[PDB]
């Protein structure tokens, strides 16, 4: 596919349809300029590591169908996508640094040993998957002839996090291969050995539009701290610190759960700076609280349904000093630091 | 500090910690790309006048502690910072065009005659200050062995304007040297001779989040113009023009106080265009009022507590035509044009 | 024509053939990168004012047939070429700043009032010419049904100045139209009125390969100045200055004929700096003579057959102070400053 | 290796030594600027497809030892070099588009199926080679326990073509693997089947410094065409066309042997334009002859020792119309078009 | 001075004259495009570390008068030029990284402690010099009321090394100040203490145009090594190594005098790669000898008149192992490593 055809597709279909046609173009720095009706208009701005003309081709070929949130693939260590490209709207670039059977200039000649993502919706994906050394195969339908594990009920659709598709619940099943063998999933046990059932998933909410998803989260947003803690008997779980956060010192204390930041935002502006910006299970922020003038340089934050967080804390018989509990979130084992006075997610 | 180490610090600490480590990087135009987990991500976008790799080093080394708002240093004509760098978040670049004892590539060899800012929190700052020809020394604690003047109670913390730090009132004291001699501050008099006590300070509010800070400002936002003016006996001070603004002509009339724009925004969208964007005591805008379709090319606007503005107007015995009153704001003498029918800040 | 097809043509044919095919490409700054045999190679470097992808298309579509030297068209004030593009190899860019019926992105919608160059070898050129308001039509064959004037016997062929084509003498005839009327050429008279027969043409030689073209030029290169001057009775024509040049002062004296620089180069290195570099009848150089350390900032130089220069000087009855003789060279009237002691070409 | 360290190495050692140290740097467009003695100097200009900072690292790590000319590896279809990088001085960039065990940012994670070049001088190269699926192993010494074929006696040393190294004859042996099996070389037969012994090698000469390498080439340069042809009985081999070239038409005739261009250059300036510039066995030029004004768009040229060319022509019993003889040159089968009146190398 | 005016000056005068006028311009990457006669032409290509529009202003304001070769100022550690700018033609950029009283955008506000170069030809230079803390003052005439030392008789004139100016010998006198005091020069002694009279100067020749400057250098170029050595009794001074160089090993031996490289070039092509390219007393090259295929990574080379080199070697009573002789060249002390078998200049 040529630049002119790609731009023609982007302008008339919003993405690459494979349709014929051409639009006069000009590449200037990270700008792609198309001449439309004798007028020059910027149709693409390159914020990727690729050459500008190559970047617009990759964006035009981006997947416009719903797919599992990218943080899951990162957690599964996906290296390249088989015959499709995923656009990371938070990152404002492509997901993988390389492609396969997608773009001539960027396609890898060899992916034998890389971790390949195969989407059941692409023709030949399953056959390619069964022959790969390392990979992940996803499908919206549970396949009885494959050992699979279900992902959470939410997808990335054109960068929008949705819980339904066509007004129907989102459903994604996962199959995995490593070193030539299928990973066999059973109903019980932990996904990884000591060093966790794989059912805990982050909620994917944004601070600017956070919304309670249960009655407990609803109370946490409306009731005073004292009231909330007693109602759900969270006595010795130090929520004041870990979840509510303390703003009476130069350095913010706790504040590791997204809903906690959401609650603070109700009475005080929280400004967040993020250095590595892309969909991830655990985020690392430089946080500044306006009202108090308090702040912290590396404040790890995770968006867990509060109900899920409490079950995690009540499962710990905190009666051990410097712990290092492992919690499997979004299919990956994350180590949470647990002093008998704090439960914070660590930087991984 | 190398590019790879700087990027490693930026990614893991949010700023330069001095910690060891390296991340593979790529510089492309104004983009700094880091390879994280075999994925390429843009961690910095250069909107500074410096080379991209140099710009990310300066940003990473930016001050993350609270400091006096930059408009004050501009008013004091600071040329360079001693052993630290201030990031201007409104400008989206570094404050000074040069550095000293911070970055190899940009550090000045000689700063003998420049106006140097010394922050008491940096080791050796006071000694360096006492030996400088021209400079300003700031400290959060009043030093009895230095002649100092207090700044307003608000600071710039990671670009956020805060009135407290650690939930404690912000406090900054200023000491100054010029041509080898200490500036001696007394309790009374004007900071500058005729051509003003240095206690009038701008409020630092943003139109998108403006908030009344007194009962008078509260009334100004809620009561009708007629009601407000009578309540505070502001008869012959022409507030309808200067503070409320008139929108019944092609060219907006008056509208020189920020709270005035804030009030208009309540019923009509005000679109502001600013050509020189950085923290300043007086702003110069190209303003367009949506409801009326009125506008003005160079509308000077200052954010003074309304209570302070009224005291300034009532101190004038306006009974003199084309005046040119001098008002010391944020440590600097600004000339306000005063026709016996208008009081507008002039372009300085 | 698309980028990929253009690059495919450039790589396989050296220019645009109209053949089908595509090569994966990447545009990076002024570099056009093609993937050939899985290898990345720079096939074009943009030194034009056009966007890189547009520049390579224009270069690929460049004329590869012999045509009149560009200095002639500049002298005729050509604004755009009809259905073809001329590449200026000295300039390393396209000749005209605009195109017509050549490139979608750069083609002008209207050229009604511009001076258009029509090449008889392009289909429809003559008909287009006869209908234009202002233009020049060239053909390699003299057309009896058009009033035409012959150009010199040398052409630009892929940037190389040739006197023959296919080992046959170069022949180019010129027809011109202005304000809707054909310019009628007769055998005698001057091309322009007072303010010159149009038979004087520059020789197009390069200093690095200068070659005598007559017996007089041969003698000028081999005989001593004294010997040469007497042999051709050039007593009161001050050749020592104007043609030979004097190098006994800080500022070089005279040196306005190319052959003169050629002769000096025989015993002393002459370094030339040119600020506007493109084929022109008269050049303006910053010249530095190595042996003497003498130099001149704006030294105008013209490459006339010495035999032609002498006929021009002997036609002047220099017995008039500050003259300002007009000499028609390459179809254009150039004013030569003539003090009864110097004959230098002026800056036009 | 960081940017600052790489630049430090480049400046002090000419290449990457692994030595410690740092030089302040600035990356601007394709320029790498180092601050040396408080002065800013451009130490690298990027003409590669890689990010500038990455390009200087690759150049600094370039091989500075003698190695087989790159046209040989291209002929062997090398995809990547194992643990080293080859700089192509004609191309002014790196040879392969990817690296392996050389540069963090550009290294491929997987090269299992690519054609890998292993240089016996790098530790572990032979072991890596014996385990690869597809590759070429070179050594300066003949290894008795490997099936190998000798290359020509000339190497690329810092871009210079040399016949000796340390004043000793250049010697390079080649071992090859394909699809997991060693290629077994015998003393006789053709390297490839019908579709040639692998002993014919190009001479690697440049037109600007061409030098006869035999008595026949010496005569070809000094004797007239008639004289030469009779002396070596080359009657019906049409050298006038194929080797000497004809310049009596618009389109040059023949001229496919480099020595032929060399001979023409003796009396007429030949200007060559090349669109894909990198070391290759057969070149494709746009050629323009100055004296005659003749030219050809795609003139294939090969630099064979004339003695070798004649043996190739005398082996053909040209008594067959449109042939298509296969000649193995530089380890690769090239098809030469042979009409009973012309023998030209085809475009491959 | 504005961009348009600067470009107007560059185009019409070759440099900034201060004349009025404007040319429409466009800045694209490192290209400055001027619209001349409705045609677009690149008049400047930025290879400096400065913004393109700033770079063309600095080039236009470059000194076009003769001045001491830049290697001398580097040796004197000049930091900035007072009221003028020196263009380094070998470097293809400005000499100093900063300016003073030359260009608004790049001028330093403070130069009190920097080493300033004052040229006696600029009005006010001497007065400015006498008031500076650290600086060098040069004049073409010896000033009786200043302690001065004479430089060599050669100057940089528009990048050309000349021995005469206006056909008169080049003459430059040097006066120096350090820490507020004048440096007092006497007729005898060494310029620096132990750690050399300051009369040894490099010859400034280029390999591509090297020319013998004495009878000894003439013999060195024409006579065989044996013949030369005996004629000038250079028995135990190992010239075969140090001056002639040995090419019978992988690594070139000796070859530290420019004339030596010049002599080799007579029978073998020497290819030189230089990483830091600007006028310097001692050069560091990566050298490759074509005929032998020998090479050296860091070969220091100095261009001393052979007569001067021999006097230096005969002054050494080499009867001491690992010496470290100090030789003052171009006003600077350079340490030459002297094993009782080799005399090579060290890397400084």
């Amino acid at each position: 596919s040529s630049l002119e055809n790609v731009v023609y597709n982007l302008v008339n279909a919003g993405h690459f349809d494979g349709r014929a046609g051409e639009l006069p173009c000009a590449v200037i720095g990270e700008k792609v300029i198309a001449k439309i009706q004798n007028e020059d208009v910027v149709v693409f701005k390159n914020n990727t590591p690729f050459p500008t003309n190559v970047a617009v081709e990759l964006f035009a070929k981006r997947s416009i169908r719903p797919h599992p949130e990218l943080k899951l693939f990162r957690n599964l260590n996906i290296d390249v996508c088989w015959s499709h490209v995923l656009w990371d709207y938070a990152k404002d670039s492509v997901f993988c640094s390389s492609t396969y059977k997608v773009c001539k200039y960027t396609d890898l000649q060899c992916i034998e040993s890389l971790n390949v993502l195969f989407d059941g919706r692409d023709n030949g994906a399953l056959e390619a998957f069964k022959k790969c050394r390392n990979g992940v195969y996803i499908n919206t339908t549970k396949i009885k002839s494959l050992s699979m594990i279900k992902g959470p009920q939410r997808a990335d659709l054109n960068g929008v996090v949705v819980e339904k598709v066509g007004d129907s619940d989102v459903e994604f099943w996962f199959a995995v291969r490593k070193d030539g063998d299928d990973v066999i999933f059973s109903r019980t046990g932990s996904l990884e050995p000591s060093h966790a059932r794989g059912t805990i998933f982050t909620q994917s909410r944004l601070l600017s539009s956070f919304t309670p998803r249960s009655e407990m989260e609803k109370d946490f947003m409306d009731l005073d701290d004292d009231v909330f803690i007693a109602k759900y008997s969270l006595q010795d779980y130090a929520f004041e610190h870990v979840v509510y956060g303390s703003f009476n010192q130069k350095i913010i204390g706790g504040l590791h759960l997204l809903i906690g930041l959401a609650r603070r935002q109700q009475k005080s502006n929280l400004v967040i700076q993020e250095f590595v910006t892309y969909d991830s299970s655990i985020h690392s922020y430089l946080i500044t609280d306006e009202n108090s003038g308090s702040s912290k340089s590396v404040c790890t934050v995770i968006d867990l349904l509060l109900d899920d967080f409490v079950d995690i804390v009540k499962s710990l018989n905190l009666k051990c000093v410097s712990k290092v509990v492992n919690v499997n979130v979004d299919f990956k084992d994350f180590q949470f630091m647990l002093w008998c006075n704090e439960e914070k997610v660590m930087t991984f």
